[PDB]
């Protein structure tokens, strides 16, 4: 979303330069409505990369939900 793209960049920045792809992919849209843990199960690609993915996924999932709630309540930022 609007300010969501922002908090994503800030989050991706927080990580060592070679774990940013993992973070980025952890925060892509979720049309199949899979849990964060479920989406890691077949990426392989590493242990330290799964921790990153999972952490960024959980981070952005919470932010999307908070955003959906604000939007539903007409507080929409």
């Amino acid at each position: 979303s609007v300010q969501l793209t922002e908090k994503r960049m800030d989050k991706v920045g927080k990580y060592p330069k070679e774990l940013r792809k993992c973070c980025e992919d952890g925060m892509r849209e979720n049309p199949m409505r899979f849990s964060c843990q479920r989406r890691t199960r077949f990426i392989s690609l590493g242990e330290a990369c799964k921790k990153v993915f999972l952490d960024c996924c959980n981070y952005i999932t919470e932010l999307r939900r908070q955003h959906a709630r604000a939007s539903h309540l007409g507080l929409a930022r």
